[PDB]
């Protein structure tokens, strides 16, 4: 309820609805529309990608977000967990999992080092970014569960 | 000679480097195969044998004391794990500047399941934002996204 | 729920890891020094590979506490397996609690058929400026039985 | 049910049943083999050696060894007991009983003095040594029930 | 706990650690053998065939082997559930999973029709008939679980 | 006290005891039909003797109502010793009810060590004029089983 | 360990299974009446397969006490997946209450992918002997629609 | 299993073990004392030898409290058994209760074939700082009934 692993599959859930009625006809007119995604996740397929580094932490945070999915209606036959070395190898995981024709959306769970940098860090920089470009290019939602030390 | 081969290179940045590479070939075989009946949920994980796959390694030639010794490392780590000698490619190149498009140009062939990157990098003594270490990371990343095929990057601070 | 709860986890670091590890190795290692020698002209290393594929292995658990204890079996079969090792080649006996390893321990070392054996335990109290008879017998028995027998037995319990 | 005689009985009628499966064939395969012992004393012959010394206290011991070997299916008749006048020479008489062929375990029930030694104790360091040597020799089970004043 | 799927499933469980132990090579001697079978199902494979006929009570059996074989330590993904029409096909069916090398033990759960018979039944008399000759034949333990209306 | 009371009980009569006659007679019986003929001249007459000593016995015996089945079992075993017979000669098998007798009956019976076998256990109900099942397959089982290995088994259940 | 109760039970008599039946008969009784005619010179029967390869279903299911509807509806889909169907064209609409099911059914009987509409959902009280206006009022909807639009739609309510 | 109880017990250090050694050292003793002389030249020293067979002894017993007095009369038995004596040679006598001691053991005193006497029993109160009758009368009965008869006399009460 109040891990980021929680948080992280609350946001697949409504992307995945939103998108869903985007693509619907629009409405004959007389006001403004409004669109917005309810959080019902029956009949959804999702993805996990989690890393093994610092494992202490991540093991909770995937606890959270396979029982927010089930706890929202979703059916645990539907969830498939991929695990990775490192955090440097989650967007292309993730990558082969968002190109499935069988995948609404695709949640990403890892730790980071200390954030105490003196201007910038090399890989934390990269994992952001390639997951950000990775939603753009397929039109796909991809949540960020990502946390620091 | 025999005074260089005595020393221990299990767990330097090499080894883990290889080590990645390894699960990571495995587990996209398994995805790319046919997907599971169901009734439950579906995990995958790499195994950590490395016979019949094939490895490419990019290294710079700076710092010839401290490369030697990373790229020593993550080919005994695919030796140890049940690879070949013969599967491997080994390239090398002046600078860290060039690793990318070195790696780019082996990652295309059909005939290489991984990539592995291994140079060190210059550390000014007062830390200012470095132009040169930010592109190899960039460039990396890229490629692997592009491509589809796993890199694994294994470069150090002096 | 409880059940992918329990399968989520991951069991990649415990000391039945280290131990199964260990045991790759030692039992690799032995085939290549008791078989041919080199050419020579040059210095020789033996070193131990850890490709676990047509290796019988067998494991001792004691029964104490056995929350934690069933994580490191966990632990301990996973690594065989990851490292190429089938499942059906492992043996598995429990034993009621600490001071009952060495004796089972020393009955599956004597079969032919396996090639090293791993024991898993928790002891007693521990930390403590103290000597423990219980814990310096079980030390003292795997060390006697691995020497006797010429055959490798990794040691992984832990204190709490 | 709480004290040490009583489980150091378990332990015994557990060790004899598990010896007992080890020696048989192994199984055809398809699965892992598990092996383990079974908590019924039907069958077999145990022998129980005691130290006089504090006997305010060994009685009491003795007393559940017994009554938990009854309780569990085992036959009074089967049980053989040798008292000792100290804990000093309990590994002497338990070597005579484990090389009996009819005996299938051994119980050793002793209570030593206060363990505020300084460092070390070298009467107490015999008796385990002697009893843990005795056992992977013979390849026979032998029960340390032995309890600090 | 007193319904006859629960009473089925021991009996399974307890012929099959049976069997393992005959299998084990004799004992030494200087006493009669006892061979007996624990209440343990850690790393044995069972089947059940049920039939649908009367499905208002079988599921009640159904669900009661199921509940006793993980209580008492069974693991769910070792269990094989196959259904049939009737009654009268349950033997041809039990053939088929005991035939196969990675099943332990086989429970058949159904119901039949009222007992009142003048004085004999035709139906009733080949379901217990071929399940006794399969198990003689193949050697390996089948349970009936079938109740009279 | 109450051990005295037991073991002053008497078991001469019990089912127990004729089932275990039974088979001493009939395993005798067979090494004699099967041994070297006669000399002829005259009709050849064939019988068991009670002699139990050099034979090896098996005992099937089920767990329902083990207050009486308890007592059948002592029968059978004392007859035995009592016709000269060792009790290291005797393995006892235990089952959960009678519709599993037959099954474990044919395993003892394939040993080459057993000369016979007896079957002991008691029946649920029966005083009722209906055919039962688990009566008739247990019976048909045991019969089935002594012609096809040609090995007796007796048949000492009863009804309650 | 509850999955696996929900999931053993069976759900083949329930008013969701006979429902689906019909829905599959007539739709495709409909497809042999708007054919071609037969040869005559002999009385035509015409009857419907129960073959589901092909079809398009939709299904209408209220919300009120949802432990019962969710096994009635449970029971629609096997019956179609068992004949041959696909559960790709199947069409799951769920509605507050009773009084909404006739206009929900009308939406989905429009579309010209569907061929047949199930209509599933308990009923209050009922078994009073007085005339209730919400059940009348769902029986005339279904009625009319069905006869309006020439498609056929399934009756599978219950009281409780 | 109640006897197994009891008799897994130990009486090695109860009151009724020392009387009993001191009955048998001073048993031994006398015979010394009034026997042959030593050779002098040097100091002569007598005391008694611990072998404690072809002695004949006596033991009085009170009856209150039995639960206590039986095991010391068990422990006075067990001590001249495990030193050699014969349990043909005691003779036990019962008395209803302290008062009746003195006179009792000078019955059996004063017979030719016992060597020494045993008293055992159980005073009443003792724990106040006050004279009582009783416990005076028993030790000064015991006492002169020795030197009258020098007979050794041995004084095994205890108080609870």
């Amino acid at each position: 309820h109040g891990n980021k692993g929680w948080e992280a599959a609350l946001s697949a859930i409504e992307m995945a609805n939103l998108f869903k009625s985007l693509r619907g006809t629009g409405g004959s007119g007389s006001s403004m529309e409004i669109y917005e995604g309810k959080l019902t996740a029956e009949g959804l397929r999702f993805g996990i990608v989690a890393s093994r580094f610092n494992h202490a932490l991540v093991d909770r945070l995937v606890e959270g977000a396979i029982d927010s999915i089930v706890r929202h209606g979703g059916r645990e036959e539907d969830i498939t967990l991929v695990r990775v070395p490192g955090s440097w190898e989650i967007p292309v995981a993730a990558g082969e999992l968002a190109r499935k024709e069988d995948i609404d959306a695709v949640i990403a769970i890892g730790v980071l080092i200390r954030g105490c940098t003196p201007h910038f860090d090399y890989i934390a920089s990269e994992v952001s970014k390639g997951l950000a470009n990775l939603s753009l290019e397929l039109r796909k939602p991809i949540t960020f569960g990502v946390i620091t030390a």
